[PDB]
């Protein structure tokens, strides 16, 4: 039916009209293949921003941080987002990218834990400093598309290095959407601490058969923006390659 030559031609498209450049990695089994228009950012790296979310709540419930119930109060100063200033489980920070929520896992690990959790793990370029509380924000942690996806692909199949437990209770936390029988569970991110911003959108698509399928979406923010932008590229991409 559709020619590949369509397919990557729909997909720059996208890109093309949101007016930025970008990528998105989609994996098949073992196949990875890259789509969008500039593919070159394939294996660049760059800040996971709220990406991190994911592995900061594995390396939180792994080793008893916090739980899936804990409820993170508000502690009442002004945010950049009225929708953070309440109280919240690691779940609703997980829909609401509620960095706060994220900051005090992270200072609760502590620095010595989460650098050799982000080393056992192998993420990125496993190296996060000195500042324990912004190290995936602005450096010196950083991750290419294509080693966002593999992660996604290692989550999505339990294959990461945490209890099967800790990684559905993390799971859980990331169904964005649910499209005739298929689910798609994916963690954005929107790094605003560095020039030029990044944008993320990294998940997999759980099919009605149990099929997974992973995929990385990586893309220039710039002022003006909707981040939904994110969310909207991926879809028609997904729905395009009949993903979903
Ligand atoms: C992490 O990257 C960053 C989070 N991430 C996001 C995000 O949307 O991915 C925000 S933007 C904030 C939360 N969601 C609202 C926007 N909704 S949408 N659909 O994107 O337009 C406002 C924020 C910058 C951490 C580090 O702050």
């Amino acid at each position: 039916h559709i020619s590949s030559q369509q397919h990557e031609k729909a997909i720059k498209s996208y890109f093309d009209e949101a007016q930025t450049q970008g990528v998105i990695i989609i994996k098949e089994g073992k196949n990875l293949s890259t789509y969008g228009n500039a593919l070159a950012r394939a294996n660049k790296e760059y800040v996971p921003a709220s990406t991190f979310d994911m592995l900061n709540a594995l390396i939180g419930l792994e080793n008893h941080k916090a739980t899936t119930n804990e409820i993170f109060k508000w502690d009442g100063k002004k945010r950049t987002y009225p929708m953070w200033e309440k109280d919240m489980t690691l779940g609703e920070a997980m829909a609401l990218s509620a960095v706060p929520v994220y900051q005090e896992l992270a200072r609760r690990t502590g620095l010595e834990l989460m650098q050799k959790e982000v080393k056992r793990v192998n993420f990125g370029n496993t190296n996060i400093g000195t500042q324990v509380d912004n190290f995936w924000l602005v450096g010196p942690l950083k991750i290419t598309p294509v080693q966002e996806v593999n992660f996604a692909d290692d989550l999505a199949h339990n294959r990461l290095p945490f209890k099967l437990e800790t990684q559905e209770e993390v799971k859980k936390m990331l169904l964005i959407k649910e499209v005739n029988g298929s689910k798609i569970y994916a963690k954005s991110g929107w790094g605003m601490g560095v020039t030029p911003q990044v944008g993320w959108l990294t998940g997999w698509v759980e099919q009605a058969n149990g099929k997974k399928i992973p995929f990385s979406l990586n893309l220039e923010m710039k002022e003006g923006m909707s981040g939904s932008i994110r969310n909207e590229i991926t879809y028609k991409s997904l729905e395009n390659l009949g993903i979903i």
